[PDB]
């Protein structure tokens, strides 16, 4: 397979307790490094400068295609337990209002920073037949600062394939009912999530794992489970992808074994209704 995965590589300042750092984020270079481990990627991006050692890190992994800009996207995410966070928008990069007419087996929408309009999705879930998508920066709004939500109709979801929102994001959305998607990953950090495969609810309950913090948990996680549900059974494809999720935060690396995860899955609990 071959997908195409859509948004923002972020310069990420981390700040756990007194420590500060800064790395490469984004919905799109987490789903991306996902993904990389079923099929060949490509990125279509927008960014001004990063570290050499960063774009080695992305072309390494997958095919970029970059969008001029002369900002590059910066969040400063501060961690007061691994998974409450303050995200603070300090800078963005260009919009993304094209999208190539190559053929990929999947495209993967993953905007941070309102970079995707809605208008791409429904624009993509023409020229493309598999469409998965993160709400997460379409429900943000565009301005410096501490970042503030904004309500969004849910209509143009229609179509898409498999879409992620983590509980709190969920809330704005509307006139969304869980059937419009075929898959709706619904989580909720380490607590139990739910999935819903054409509307039909299920939960799951992730591995426990003692990490400072998750940055891009929800990106992994919404780019395993579409890799894995590719080719496993709904419920084992939502294990798997907890599972890989799971080794991901403590190893914040995609470097273990295939048998690794499928190990760990089969502990993971889903049941149904
Ligand atoms: N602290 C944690 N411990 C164990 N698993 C986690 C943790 N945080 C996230 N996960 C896994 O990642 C998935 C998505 O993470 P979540 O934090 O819900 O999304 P987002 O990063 O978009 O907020 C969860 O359903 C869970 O499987
Ligand atoms: O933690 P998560 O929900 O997967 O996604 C995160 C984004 O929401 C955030 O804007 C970005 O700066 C991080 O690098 C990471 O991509
Ligand atoms: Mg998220």
């Amino acid at each position: 397979m071959k997908c195409l995965v859509v948004g923002h590589v972020v310069r990420d300042i981390v700040k756990k307790g007194n420590k500060v750092l800064e790395r490469l984020g984004g919905g799109a270079y987490y789903s991306a490094l996902a993904l990389s481990r079923f099929c060949d990627v490509e990125i279509l991006t927008s960014f001004s400068n990063l570290p050499e050692e960063w774009i080695k890190e992305l072309e390494s992994m997958a095919k970029l295609q970059v969008v001029p800009s002369e900002t590059t996207t910066t969040y400063e995410l501060t961690y007061l337990d691994g998974n409450r966070r303050r995200l603070k928008l300090l800078e963005r990069a260009s919009p993304i209002e094209e999208l190539p007419d190559g053929e990929y087996d999947v495209l993967l929408m993953n905007p941070v920073a309102r970079e995707v309009p809605p208008a791409l999705v429904t624009s993509a879930l023409k020229k493309f037949p598999f469409v998965a998508v993160d709400i997460q920066g379409f429900i943000r709004s565009s301005s410096p600062g501490e970042i503030q939500y904004q309500p969004i109709d849910g209509s143009f979801l229609k179509g898409v394939k498999i879409l992620h929102a983590d509980l709190g994001e969920y809330q704005y959305l509307q006139g969304f009912s869980p059937e419009f998607v075929d898959v709706l990953l619904l989580s909720n950090g380490p607590e139990p999530g739910k999935a819903f495969l054409h509307g039909r609810e299920y939960t799951f309950e992730p591995v426990h794992v003692g990490v400072d913090e998750s940055t891009g948990a929800g990106d992994v996680f919404l780019g395993a489970f579409t890799g894995f549900y590719s080719q496993c059974p709904f419920v084992q494809a939502l294990k798997r992808a907890a599972a890989f999720t799971a080794l991901f935060l403590k190893n914040r690396s995609v470097d273990f074994s295939m048998d690794d995860v499928n190990e760990l899955a089969m502990k993971v609990e889903v049941k149904r209704v």
